[PDB]
């Protein structure tokens, strides 16, 4: 039954992968060789070149992502050697550093061993690699308030943060056979921080904004020809929108927006001022502007746009339906000033794919 | 065949309105009559109460609609007793005015006759009873690109626009026997129009920008209990994002965001500056500064939100399954700002409802 899954999940993959990478004859004899390993072992092991490519058509077949052009470069790692906690966490801290890359950022997923019988080797808990705590007690909100489950869970553990409003998660994660999982504080030198100003207000450093150069992505599951990597954290760099509209901007995140106009001088009184509207893009405008001052990639929500626009464009000349999910790929400000907004996507969901996964911790 | 399908309707209707009423022992016979002119007839007329009730119940189950909280206070006007075009004519006319209401807008259906065997007996070419004409041909563009076709369509028929960036357009609408529609130019003392200034910046006046006041959408088909109003104009008040960051805004109609930039003295030359999301705010700020100036209701976007988060209330409160287009309902501006970007809803199509008809031109 498992092994059926697999096996049709693996004739899909491979006919798919081989046919891009333009290895079309190689098919019959790897296509073979796998049913042989799936009736031997009860499941079958990725090349390097299958893995790397996988990892490449799941990235384009996120319909959520706005990002998908740059698909064909995702700097792949192939970590399926691991063992051992020392050695998961040191990867993790080596992605950390290559992904950063001193600001020039290197979209790049580390692969962990996939899940065995179902079985996890690796368990991840952070949801990304770095990210900050958030307490909620009494009346008293610090930090992110997104990340109060897990904080809690980390201080189960033995961890303690200083309670400002961005202490560094620590690194926590799980490895098959031990019950509890470890947790490691992160090194400062690893992790880029970037101020927030404004390029024209000088009071917006009042505020003391600041958030962290890369978004690692690591509580999701790729899937890659029936192959479950429950374990493969994975960075792009940031859209603006991102930080500013959202995890600066949220009344359930850090909610600056009444702050923000304040420091930009204007009332926050009523409706009609649009004093929201004009916060969010200084916000966002502030954002943009320290990241690339500091040299550290991001890209703003229309030129992000505009690359999509090139991705449907270079998916159709390839023969390749599109995929996409409009809610997620409209931006949060502005949306009606990108194409984005002004058609329509078919949602259906083709594999490989990144999928969301049962959280251990909660 | 259609004498069933036409009973169905009639029986969903009755009930639920006769429901709503407090009349539910009037069903019975009330049912039982209309089962009768059906057979003798071919159809069934509905009561004054009865239609006013089902447009009542057409606007609350508009999926796309986020001013639905005032569903119960629709001014409904039955014109089922016009024959001649004078009679149309001046009813359109008379819509105006009482929905205009000196700039206090109205809230306001006119109700035609029906389609009989689905035949019309009355068809509006128009999409809104005020709209302004638009113009293309050699490299000249002018006015509104979306009432370009209705446009060269009414020049067919001996109209002429003088050609400035807000023509409007007449009424034209034909009636059954009729092979050619009439139109009718609109008299100025019936039209309110909005210079668009700005609270703070003077210059803002020297993009000479104007809109009309009431937005009366004149092409949409009323469905009531199996019933076809093909000819039923309503009309609300504007949310000011559907002026500022639409009609005036859109590429593919007015197209003002670069001369708006240049007015507010913001640089048009990096996407990094979000000069657009600039420029976007400012124009909204601007339309809704000019509507409340002059007297002319109008709604902003975050209002709007709260008041449709009460429908939403008023709607579970009163035990009514809650039914929304997610993409329609977030505002083309901030919509992360507003409750309605951070929950989903259901887009069942449940009837009385409007709905799309094909347009006659074209
Ligand atoms: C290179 C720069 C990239 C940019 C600018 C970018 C942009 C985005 C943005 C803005 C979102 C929506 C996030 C949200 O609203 O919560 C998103 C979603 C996503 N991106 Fe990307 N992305 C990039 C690279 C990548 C990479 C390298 C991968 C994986 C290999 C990836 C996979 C995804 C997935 C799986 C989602 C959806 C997650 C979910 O459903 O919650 N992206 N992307
Ligand atoms: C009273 C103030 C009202 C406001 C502020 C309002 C607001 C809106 C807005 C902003 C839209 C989206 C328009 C677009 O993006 O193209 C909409 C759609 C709609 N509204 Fe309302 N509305 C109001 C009253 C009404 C009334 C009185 C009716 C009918 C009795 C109505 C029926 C609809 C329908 C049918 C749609 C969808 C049209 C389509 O699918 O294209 N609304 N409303
Ligand atoms: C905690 N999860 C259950 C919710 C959740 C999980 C992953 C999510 O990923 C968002 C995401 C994923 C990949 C990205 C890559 C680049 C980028 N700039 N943003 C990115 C954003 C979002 C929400
Ligand atoms: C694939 N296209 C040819 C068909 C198609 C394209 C865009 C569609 O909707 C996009 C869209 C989404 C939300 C909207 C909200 C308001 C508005 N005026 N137009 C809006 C338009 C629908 C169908
Ligand atoms: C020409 N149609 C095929 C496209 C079309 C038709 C009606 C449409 O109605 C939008 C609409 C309808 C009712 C409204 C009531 C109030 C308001 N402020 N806007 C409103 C906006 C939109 C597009
Ligand atoms: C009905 N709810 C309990 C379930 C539910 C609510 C909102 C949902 O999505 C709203 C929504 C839409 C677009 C989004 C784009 C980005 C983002 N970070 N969250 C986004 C969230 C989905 C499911
Ligand atoms: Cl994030
Ligand atoms: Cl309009």
């Amino acid at each position: 039954e498992e092994k059926e899954i697999l096996w049709n999940e693996a004739k899909a993959f491979i006919a798919a992968c081989y046919q891009e990478l333009g290895k079309a004859a190689e098919v019959k004899d790897r296509l073979a060789d796998i049913k042989s390993e799936i009736d031997l072992t009860g499941s079958y092991v990725h090349t390097k070149e299958e893995l790397e490519h996988g990892a490449k058509m799941a990235w384009r077949n996120s319909n959520r992502c706005i990002g998908r052009l740059f698909w064909n470069s995702l700097n792949v790692i192939d970590r399926r050697d691991v063992r051992t906690k020392e050695e998961v966490r040191d990867a993790l801290f080596h992605h950390i550093e290559t992904a950063t890359n001193n600001g020039k950022i290197r979209p790049t997923i580390t692969i962990f061993p996939p899940e065995e019988k179902g079985e996890k080797q690796v368990e991840i808990w952070n949801h990304q690699l770095i990210r900050y705590a958030g307490y909620e007690s009494d009346g008293e909100r610090i930090g992110d308030p997104a990340s109060c489950s897990l904080t809690a869970a980390c201080e189960e553990l033995g961890w303690r943060g200083e309670r400002t409003d961005f202490d560094l998660l620590p690194l926590i994660f799980r490895m098959k056979g031990d019950e509890q999982p470890v947790w490691y504080e992160l090194p400062r030198s690893l992790v880029i921080e970037v101020p927030i100003t404004h390029p024209d207000i000088e009071a917006f450093s009042d505020l003391e904004l600041k958030w962290y150069g890369v978004p690692i992505v690591s509580d999701m599951k790729l899937e890659v020809g029936g192959i479950h990597y429950n374990a493969a954290p994975f960075n792009g760099w940031y859209m603006g929108t991102e930080i500013g509209a959202r995890n600066l901007a949220d009344e359930k995140r850090y909610d600056k927006l009444k702050k923000v106009a304040s420091v930009i001088g204007i009332a926050a009184d009523y409706n009609t001022d649009l004093w929201k509207d004009q916060a969010l893009v200084e916000l966002n405008k502030a954002v943009l502007h320290s990241y690339k001052k500091q040299g550290v990639s991001i890209v703003d929500h229309h030129t992000a746009a505009s690359q999509f626009k090139r991705f449907e464009e270079q998916a159709e000349e390839a023969g390749r339906k599109l995929t996409g999910d409009w809610t997620w790929l409209i931006p949060p400000i502005s949306p009606a000033a990108t194409h984005i907004f002004h058609r329509s996507y078919d949602n259906s969901i083709v594999k490989p794919n990144y999928f969301y996964q049962d959280k251990p911790y909660e």
